[PDB]
């Protein structure tokens, strides 16, 4: 007549949860079928002076418990001053590192820093290619994103984004529109290397915090080049191959990239009432532009349903909803048209924001995150992806972040992360009747979490297609 | 249809688990009633450049949820280089910090490094005074131990310990016997502060490891003064006041000291084939010696029964046993006589060593760890503490560390630490029928944990009386 916590985990199946801990310094693999941490890694170990450990993604493995590979980045610079911790390192390391890490069935071995190898340092999202032959990072202080080869860790293409405001005052620089340029970067050092590790190429001094467009507008984000920010956040991929979509927060657009031919081919328009798309203009071999008349809202979260037949981009703060296109046509992104929009009283005021999402395998539902600043209950809301409405919402706790799903599609498993100073959990939730089965210790402030995929098809619902 | 983990947690009651994480750099507090981490702190945030977060202890709090205080201490220097981990840090800091931290019902808040206050820095067990008006810290590098004020963090009294060996050859220097000095240690800088923060005082470059007496003997441990080493481990407290007892690892003894009178009063003799005690000789007002014919076996873990009717000391490596004294005469420690010796047929090898214990509140059972070098499964033995015999041994998995108990007596709560590169976990066993209830994620490397106690009474079974 005593309850064994093992009974809990029995129901979860043979999956491996991984997560980085932001100010914690750590990355951690957990075995849901038992409750142990398989392994963990403290990057201070490795002389890293600002081991803000940030986004990660993992390669599909035939047996994750035997071995698997992952990628996880870091932030530095004025990133350390932007949470509520009264940190003491006045002058931190710059981060912007792209670690390569293998769990080999025992432990995690630090393989290298990919930004030393390539010479390109990025510190926001990391995704895996749908072929698992590579991976991608985005970045929001230097506004560059990049697809990298898995073996060589060299950049396959990088794309810089620059904002030229119609009205040259922070106060109107986005609202009153302008023109963004899409700039094909090229190595500048010998052996195909870039010169962009670290705070090198930062337009601003931290990635924007949520509703941070208000902040930079008000002159409150230090950097050399803020009038020039577009704030890239991600680079995600088409389950079907060929395409990748770069996400730009502040001009609320997404730009569709021909990966093999390395060219941009469409710019998807975020805010409800806009067209489907803005017009891509080519200046030369390495420079396109887009004309944005005004910026009604900033965007954040972007990605594809698992069969790629639907593209999503979330409007946040000024508007709060899910903007949705028909990406059905795989041969031609310029034809992707607005298909629906998901609104709800759930999105009450400026907050909550919806920054993260995972689908079900069967592209019928999505679980999406609800973020408030403290103390407002953060939670999950569940999306009917066939009719496009909110089914329900569940309150959970402080500072919701990412979500992942078991590959059998059974349990959702997210990380709540105490605003880097308070309560942090793993949350489990069953897809069947959308009940919160409850929480597991997690003394880390996760901005990322995945479950190790086995198959290429598993990826389609992992950090590849969404963030 | 689905199992909720909250059913599991509902049975444990309202206790807070607190734990440091070693090479993790972090300390975590965990709500056993809900599964959440209440708050965590990453020392690197506070300019700690070798945050090996070691021992800790927690002050009684009327309501832990609302607020509580702890002591947690770091190690440094070549302690970095000791484990599986291919650490890469050019300039480790020295460790030896004694941090004060304060959970305010939402976050932890670093209040002070006390060794900067006192100027004495010690890196091995933390204990809480039985009156909860103070703490004590031991160290086996400097071989100092000291009690501190809670309010001032200033040293009440401090003792230092020197080996003068019979045979001046490292290999023979404990086994053929020797004389141990016990000195009053007295401060050197203005405002009665000590000149002994960080590495100053280190006679060896790291805390010996399990088996570590073979390394020291073997010339394998560096430092200025190995022949002089006694490796003080802890300064643990008589739950009934007056005494504290200083565990000495290489001389296989425990020293018993009058707290308010700062003299030693008794040397207890650890191994099988020794008297209950050896002779104290006063050399002068500040100093004392004891002659030990030969060190039959090194010892380690040591403390009292909750009613301190019993005092205990483990033989480790050369013997593996639990030596028990009749400490019932609280009047006069030199009256204390060995009464029982707990042994079992599977303690006959070098391994496993028993370094930690917890007692049930009524005193009739102990819980004790079974540590091994990988890959052999570490464990918990249950000790009948009226008959003094082994009751049950349970396999658990790698690198068992410390144990604490719920104060209602029903759940034992332990830590496994994956030798700092593999599996780590919190473990819960129930004390009714000594079944293992299972495991919780603990991505850290705990060599300590506590349940926040609520009365001076709970302290008799916490990080006060045992380690
Ligand atoms: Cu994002
Ligand atoms: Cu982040
Ligand atoms: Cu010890
Ligand atoms: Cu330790």
């Amino acid at each position: 007549k005593y309850v064994k916590v093992q009974d809990f985990y029995d129901q979860l199946g043979k999956y491996v949860l991984v997560a980085p801990g932001k100010f914690s310094g750590t990355v951690a693999a957990t075995d849901l079928s038992t409750g142990w941490t398989m392994a963990w890694l403290a990057a201070w170990n490795y002389g890293d002076t600002c081991p803000i450990m940030h986004h990660m993604a993992a390669f599909p493995s035939p047996d994750p418990y035997k071995e698997f590979e992952f990628v996880v980045n870091t932030q530095g610079g004025k990133n350390l001053f932007i949470y509520g911790v009264p940190v003491a390192v006045e002058d931190p390391g710059e981060g912007m590192k792209i670690y390569r890490i293998k769990y080999d069935g025992t432990r995690m071995n630090l393989q290298r820093d990919a930004a030393e190898v390539s010479g390109l340092g990025l510190g926001v999202h990391v995704t895996i290619t749908p072929e698992a032959d590579g991976y991608a990072v985005g970045d929001g202080q230097k506004d560059i994103c990049a697809e990298f080869d898995r073996e060589t860790d060299m950049v396959r293409y990088a794309w810089a984004f620059d904002w030229d405001p119609n009205v040259k005052d922070l106060k109107r620089a986005w609202l009153d529109g302008g023109t963004m340029t899409i700039k094909r970067l090229k190595p500048t050092l010998p052996g195909g290397r870039y010169d962009l590790q670290g705070s090198k190429g930062n337009k601003i001094d931290w990635e924007l915090v949520p509703g941070g467009e208000l902040a930079i507008e008000d002159g409150k984000v230090s950097g050399d080049r803020p009038l020039h920010s577009v704030a890239n956040d991600a680079l995600v991929f088409d389950p079907r191959g060929k395409w990748a979509v770069a996400s730009m927060r502040l001009p609320g657009v997404c730009v569709v990239f021909d990966r093999e031919n390395q060219v941009p081919v469409a710019v998807l328009a975020g805010p409800k009432g806009t067209p489907s798309q803005f017009q891509l203009v080519k200046v030369d071999d390495d420079t396109w532009t887009v004309d944005i008349p005004e910026v009604i809202s900033a965007g954040h979260q972007a990605g594809f349903s698992p069969d790629g037949q639907s593209f999503l981009f979330m409007n946040s703060l000024r508007q709060n909803n899910i903007m949705v296109w028909d990406s059905s046509n795989h041969d031609d992104p310029t034809t992707w048209e607005k298909k629906a929009v998901v609104e709800s009283p759930d999105w009450r005021g400026a907050y909550p924001n919806t920054f993260h999402m995972v689908f079900t395998p069967d592209a019928k539902k999505i679980y999406v995150t609800m973020w408030w600043p403290s103390p407002t209950p953060n939670g999950i809301a569940v999306i009917d992806a066939v009719n496009w409405e909110v089914l329900k919402e569940v309150d959970l706790g402080p500072d919701m972040h990412t979500l992942a799903i078991t590959y059998d599609g059974k349990f959702v498993v997210g990380t709540l992360s105490g605003y880097q100073n308070t309560a942090s959990a793993i949350v489990v939730m069953e897809t069947e009747t959308d009940e919160v089965l409850g929480f597991l210790p997690s003394p880390m402030g996760h901005h990322d979490n995945v479950i190790v995929p086995r198959t290429l098809e598993d990826l389609r619902i992992s950090r590849s297609t969404t963030t």
